[PDB]
């Protein structure tokens, strides 16, 4: 039917292809350029929206897609995706400012970059993911993070946290060796008796012999026990010889004569 | 006025477009490709280095931004920006080797990936972010980490702290048990007498009764006080029986004749 | 020698371009479209395989590399890289499904995003990095995560582990206090004796004035060899008492007549 440039520096090339709206072009048979600064390049394909670009056979942006841009044969931005871009074979973006990027990626969020994907005939998952390699250490708190960084950072932190409690626990061994050291302070301190040349009990400190205070207390308990029986052996002799030394009083009164 | 294509092997379609240096080629009304191997399309884009190639009306490649490709409505490979690589509508590379990704994108690094934009009419930030979905977990130190990755890493690392803390403080109980143990044995060891069925102080070994020394010492104390009482109260008896016995003496004396 | 369109719906474009499939298209001296729903763009452009998409200058896209996508000057889909996507001057893609992006980028692996590139005149290297910057955090597991999150995340858990180290430490001395305590509380008990007004030992409960153990023991040991020698003592002389009160009885009876 065409080639047909209606549009203001408008070209068309191609059996079909039409560029209808101010600066756009259209190439490839049947390709339609109908936005204005729209672009399209390939067979069938198609530049619906203001300011959009579709390179590829079948590629498409939405009419409604302002300065969507699609590369790749079936790429497409489409409706209300404001600003998408995407990249790749058969990549479908579906969100403003959005970019799929891959061969048969999609989109899932405004404000996003998409490396996710269809998956064909052999997946029982909707969308399959790639792997992300190249990269330099991120730097600003808005770079990505490499595997690398997130090892160095998370491992120099373990090691960190491994010293901590070794200083912890060394903390706490030399406590209670102080605080358990004081009781035994005070245990050496009260629970020791010296012991003399001929036996005698003395203050422990500096003594030749030491014992400690229960045998020291069960043999003085003793030494008692020797005495007490002593004790009273003595008295039942005093008593007979008070009454020995009476009798022999009252005999030499009576001598004397009584 | 055109189309002109001047170079060896180029290409101009459309009027005014202009390719001018060898295996040029310029695409639609008013492009034009200045560069060797440099290509243009769309109205108004230009391709002005060597090696360039600008995709989209508005599309631009600075003259010396040699390997400069911009694909979109106004993407942009700017003035030195060797290498540069703009993909979407108004993104713009001002880096050497760098990549703006996305619509409205822009670069701030050399061999830099940016998928940041300037944005619009609402905000008061110069740059947006963009969230970076797909990805499956990163392998090589210079992989991506993902938020997945992130999170196990950190979380793993996480419960092994807390399991050596367990057996750290596990440690230090044990040890103050044992260490505490020590002194207590001392203690009960030395402060401790056995008491006999007659009340005999021993050694507290399998003994029937047990008493603390400090108890036994207030008990063998008070016994010692009533044989000190009974001491001194044998001794005045004596000393009164050695005085009667010498008058008897001296008595028995006078009887006899003194 | 061309231009020469003889595939169903293809356009060729410049001398020597040629069209030569279903839906294909060639713009550019010598640039070839040999695939179904093919596009060529640019001088000596190559878009050999079925639904490939050249853009750009000695752009190539292998015969094999069905779906294949490459933008910018001499960028290549190789043999086997069905799906691949090079996006910048000189990326090439050796993998399935996967996207060398940025100029000089390579890939690795296959389903694979990588900016990382071949280093030129100036690098003992093979492979460069590029940073990646522009990102929101991630919120899905397989989004990236930035520097930032990487910091918070380890950060957060960093001042977890050092808080709950805090709290293990301050329960072992807490724990060794209240057990070195009951030690402690043992020793008090049973080392101690009150003393009297009048020196007598009592239960140290409510004393005035209090002594060890030990120190008592030592005391009352001395008292102890005071009693020893005075019952010693008045035992020699109760036996001499004795000895004289029967002498006596025998001078009384002599006197009385014996
Ligand atoms: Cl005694
Ligand atoms: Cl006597
Ligand atoms: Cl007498
Ligand atoms: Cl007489």
């Amino acid at each position: 039917s065409d080639a047909k440039a209606s549009g203001e520096f408008s070209v068309a090339v191609g059996n079909g292809a039409r560029a209808t709206e101010k600066a756009s072009t259209a190439v490839g048979s049947w390709a339609a350029a109908d936005g204005k600064q729209s672009t399209a390049l390939g067979v069938g394909t198609y530049a619906y929206a203001n300011a959009s670009t579709a390179l590829g056979s079948v590629a498409f942006v939405d009419n409604t897609a302002t300065y969507g841009t699609a590369a790749g044969n079936r790429a497409k931005v489409d409706k209300d995706a404001t600003e998408g871009t995407a990249l790749g074979a058969k990549a479908t973006v579906t969100n403003k400012n959005s970019v799929a990027l891959g061969a048969n990626s999609v989109t899932t969020r405004d404000n996003e970059v998409y490396i996710g994907y269809k998956t064909g005939t052999e997946s029982d998952k909707t969308y399959g993911t790639r792997v992300l390699g190249g990269l330099s250490d991120g730097t600003r708190n808005s770079d990505a993070a490499t595997v690398g960084q997130l090892n160095r950072k998370v491992g120099g932190v373990y090691d960190d946290v491994k010293a901590r409690i070794t200083v912890e626990s060394e903390k706490q061994k030399k406590y209670t060796d102080q605080k358990t050291s004081e009781v035994n302070e005070k245990v050496e301190a009260r629970t020791t008796v010296g012991v003399d040349s001929d036996g005698k009990l003395t203050r422990a400190e500096g003594a030749t012999k030491t014992i400690a205070v229960n045998d020291g207390l069960v043999a003085l308990s003793g030494r008692t026990d020797r005495i007490d029986y002593a004790v009273g052996a003595i008295d039942g002799r005093v008593t007979r010889n008070t009454q020995s030394i009476e009798k022999n009083s009252k005999a030499i009164a009576a001598n004397t004569r009584t």
